[PDB]
């Protein structure tokens, strides 16, 4: 079977409408992939202690941790910009109101393994063979025994681009740490910061190999692979925005003056306070909007900036994306900023790497803190610098630690809302936490699978070994060598149509003369996949 | 059945999705009419004669022609706005690549005719009674024998608001006349300009009467009525709007120096003229851009604002509306300027009456006749002042009238488009000219029914009599009556979904913070209605 | 639940809703969340007295509320006996401010906290209502008990037709009509078990 | 307001509730969309008497009997909650 | 609501709902201080505005004197409500030392 | 439409049509007033 082909090439997106407005949206993704020949085959249990993470205030900075760095490399595609491209989010974010996993099926074809020999010949000449026999190994973790690594939140997918090759990455996993930091410290002061890290608790070691665990195939030429299909159990993902908050949920209090004349400038009258009618979770006889009885409680803030410090080390408690207020606070609002690459969007051409770009959810929840405020006892219409807490309020000591960095409002009448699809950087769906009691939701991902998630696909290049022995020796020496070979993955979902039920047209994400730019090659064959807003379409939450 | 009512109010849009991607969108258009009892119960045939038509230079300003007044007010609803809001606009247009007229159907019902008694007891007091018995007069021309006269194009149709009530307007069609205005004038010359108009020629004389033609239903309080059930029969109109021109058709010329520095400013090489190959459609062994074989002609220039003389007067000839060129032309590509209404878009509250607003399609084909031109015999690259035809060319010694003024370009070559629907003051379906060849479409409206068009809905207030008798004399008085009903009409088209096919997304027409404005009631209560670009898609053409 | 916190979003600041339920020993109400209904000419209240509406103030039965002013903190290994350094009390100035106490800031919901929902309140008290289409549901409404799972009710509306003149309309703003009211029944039919 | 008493030891409380109601023309045809701004809003502390928002004033009137005062009167009540260990919702049905 | 009384006449109210603000009170103040409060608002951020109308939304039905409407038969799917109270706390559960 | 029909027998004495820039509808034309010669008709019955 040498001279045949496995696989058949196909990137196209079928976009299927079936009764009572649902759609079968058929997302079919080719790519060519390469692999070099692991340059250590073995598997190595680094550590990492950066200088910067043992000094005053730089604790932030730390990068500490254990890794178990395998010889093996992974095949994730699990990332929007694989599946489509603009033209096909566009269509789906503009028109439809949700959507949801389905099916997915990988397929490895065309494999191609070859060696290099040296040709020193005055410059250095490179020759290029085909080892018709070699083999490709490939493993499939059908029941998720290896540790799950989304590739991702480190934009280590494969390549958002179907007319350009790409590269799988190396697998490692994380392992047991005894992460040291005592004490915090503050940028100037002088103390002496202790910081160490040393293999985790026996107890907790986690040792996994690919060959032990998964059986893997190898792969001639002319041999082919691929996965089952696989059948999400997944909550369906809502693709429209909530706007609505505690000050719009309800019925608006009647006016009693309507007015006269045009313009948002003139606006109308309401009874005085007292005079009006109704609940009250105050005591007061005046009824006011921002004290005014609610359904429950839409969104929360969660202590903003703080660090927690459990074994492993110190970090960022993470906050709920969700759209940031009229005072761009995003950091609060767990705003999510990616960074793109040569690869996943970001001009081609371009000569500074990567790209920046902050992202905020379009549901309306998040905070404001630089605004929020409390009062004691029987509240009072007409403050006590003393009964009142402020946001510009000293906390511990600290002229600049206000209390919205501490206070947490989540409770039983919080209404929250999920993560937002982020074309196309962002991650699909994603493995739950095995912990007895589980999230609500992930950050990292919208979908989670209820049941057991995708396999993780692994792939290295057979060592090639020479005629110089092996064994009985440390590192074995061979020839080198290295593969091309093609992918295809099908990733089915469905979503339903949006229909005209108000007055008024909505969001939608066009193009103006000032953006084709970026859905369009450049003179030299640049190409762009910058991000787009997600969930545009208004949804009433009450 | 005087207490109890006879039809049933709606103004939904049902959006059915259906298989392969169709979609039976469904709208549903009730409104509340209100009638005024015809104020002179005869029919007249009325002359006009303006001074401005018989003055030098004011021809085209000529108004002259004969009317045949009837008593009875005509409900059309032939016009978008009728049927659809802005936000079903938006959806249509933002999402269908074609849609097609299907069946339509009316209903008049809850009548309520009323006599007003006066009381001028000191001041004018207005006494409002109710004359159960008193009959509403409905008739419905089916076979369409009365004179076909669309209200749309004057903007005297249905009001397009829901939650507001309307008028019909008076029936009133044209009937042959003999209008005179030998010779054609300019500005300042002074010349004697004979201006006339005497009834057509008797052979051409059309005399239609309602009670003649129609079988007319009197309908009092508890009366209902409906029309059947009817079916169209037209050619799908398309959604999408083409752009490729005649230099954009087919296979580009290959180049032979691709840029090497970013940027649209840098472009690329092609080979010398001469060493090109190929057809041409000209002699000179040199094959440019401008001089080559392309299919078809894709657009055509028709004689700009030239007016033709035919028994009734002299008139603009008309030009296939298709979009303007960089050099924003119009006139010459059919642009047309809508005039809206305190009814028909247009602030209700606003100052002043009525708005503006040009409209432009969006198909591509339009010329820049500031820019055209001609050139003599063996072409030859490098004119002749005198073997080359310039835009800036005197004609017939008139300074400023050039050849484009009377060219036309029209051929068996010619490939065109339909005109566009213009939500919403656009008229949509339109009675086929019976002349024994036929027009290859229309202007007025993108639907021509290729069978017989749906009835004109005729109504008028059955005569109160008096005891003061009638007949034995000249104009009868009669009790003053006047009446409120309602009517409920559903029209169905269907429509396709469009797809990804391409790599970047496309217009659509979307929500910028600078115009909800105008799909936002006032804080008075203005709305507004604002006309849309229509077929905003993207289709290739070649 | 941190109380009389206002938060803000978009549309304002506004009070954190908390969890209404029993006062304690200590009538405090604000911050358990007790609800204070003004009554009306039509909702109670004596259809004669002079005064217009009525006050009373709202406290379910279910004993859960907290006494704040009583509530406290110490530190690392406990220690019965105090420090007055280790241990906050429900009089200590917070962030400078010398009457907001920690309890104003305090949230001790948690994985371990048992709740009860709002109670009926006869007559004035709101029934069903319908649940706020987020992603992730509230535990219940603060507005009622009953929360409707699926679709709730719709709403009725109603509205006198419009009794034109002979006055036209359209081609104007506001169109003038003739004075008309109306006078009709309505019976609705409520079932419980 | 009927209490059928059933087996095991339900019952089903069935409220009536008829009331003649009152209409009286809307005084604006349109759709008005009005903003609220409050003098009081804007000084130092009183913003807790903050009532601003937006309203979308429509020419319709409301009928809404979600409220227990509708369905039953101090002697349901007194009944119910004074025997009754627990309550639901189950049918429900307007007619004008 | 409606009048809780069956032998008392009643109205029902006007409908309005709320559509997005973008309410501005930077920044919060005490009684005293003398400080520049920004107070304003306009129209929420456009992709949130939600138009709704009767007459576009829903049919309606006309009625006559002798005409008469009715609900269909609703049916709730609600969690029962308890009509008892707790009392034991923390300091009232379990095994009494 | 027309705003004054005649008061007088005779084809002599005509009617009379609000002045153009108030008329409402389509127009083929940019200028703000609509007139006979120039107004949207379905097509070109003729030709030269």
């Amino acid at each position: 079977g040498v001279g045949v082909s496995t696989g058949t090439f196909n990137n196209q997106t079928e976009f299927q409408y079936l009764g009572e407005g649902l759609v079968r949206i058929t997302a079919h993704a080719s790519r060519l992939i390469h692999l070099n020949m692991p340059e250590h085959e073995t598997y190595k249990r680094i550590h990492v202690l950066n200088s910067e993470s043992g000094v005053a205030g730089q604790m932030v900075q730390d990068d500490a941790h254990t890794q178990m760095v395998t010889p093996w490399s992974l095949i994730d595609a699990n990332a929007w910009g694989v599946w489509f491209n603009p033209a096909d989010w566009q269509l789906i974010s503009n028109n439809m109101t949700e959507i949801n996993l389905v099916s997915f099926e990988q397929e490895i074809f065309n494999v191609v393994l070859k060696t290099i020999t040296e040709s020193a010949t005055s410059p250095p000449t490179k020759i290029y063979n085909n080892d018709l026999t070699a083999s490709l190994m490939v493993a499939l973790d059908t029941n998720n025994t290896l540790p799950y690594t989304p590739a991702a939140p480190r934009s280590e997918t494969l390549g958002f681009y179907p007319w350009l090759p790409t590269k799988p990455t190396q697998y490692r996993y994380y392992l047991s740490c005894i992460r040291n930091l005592n004490p915090p410290t503050y940028t100037g002061q002088s103390q002496q910061i202790t910081d160490s890290i040393q293999t985790g608790l026996h107890s907790d070691i986690m040792f996994y190999t690919i060959e032990n665990a998964v059986p893997i195939h190898l792969l001639r030429t002319g041999d082919e692979f691929s996965t089952g299909i696989y059948h999400f159990d997944t909550k369906p993902l809502k693709l429209t925005h909530s706007w609505q908050t505690n000050r719009s949920l309800g019925l608006p209090p009647k006016l009693l003056t309507e007015p006269t004349t045009e313009g948002d400038q003139h606006p109308g009258t309401l009874p005085a306070a007292n005079t009006r009618k109704g609940y009250h979770q105050t005591i007061n006889n005046s009824y006011t909007e921002a004290t005014a009885i609610r359904p429950a409680q839409v969104g929360y803030n969660t202590p903003y900036m703080n660090f927690e410090y459990s074994n492993g080390g110190p970090f960022l408690t993470p906050i709920v994306p969700t759209a940031d207020t009229q005072y761009n606070d995003d950091e609060p609002n767990g705003a999510i900023r990616f960074t793109m690459d040569y690869q996943h969007g970001h001009l081609t051409t371009s000569s500074q790497e990567l790209e920046r770009y902050t992202f905020n959810p379009q549901s309306k929840c998040g905070r404001a803190p630089k605004q929020q405020f409390n009062q004691q006892a029987p509240l009072n219409l007409e403050n006590t610098n003393n009964g009142t807490l402020l946001p510009s309020d000293p906390i511990g000591g600290k002229s600049n630690m206000h209390f919205m960095n501490t206070l947490n409002t989540y409770g039983p009448l919080t209404a929250l809302n999920n993560t937002a699809p982020v074309f196309p950087n962002g991650q699909i769906w994603d493995k739950e936490l095995d912990t007895d009691l589980k999230p609500r939701l992930h950050v990292t991902a919208p979908f989670v699978c209820k049941n057991n998630p995708p396999g993780q696909l692994f792939v290295k290049i057979a060592p090639n070994l020479t005629d110089d022995f092996n064994a009985d020796s440390p590192q074995q020496p061979r020839i080198i060598t290295y593969s091309n070979f093609w992918w295809k993955g099908t990733l089915t979902f469905t979503a339903k149509m949006r229909s005209s039920n108000m007055w008024n047209p909505i969001q939608q994400h066009t193009t103006t003369a000032e953006n084709i730019g970026n859905y369009i090659p450049t003179n030299i064959g640049g190409i762009r996949m910058f991000p787009e807003y997600s969930q545009l379409i208004p949804r009433k939450l009450y």
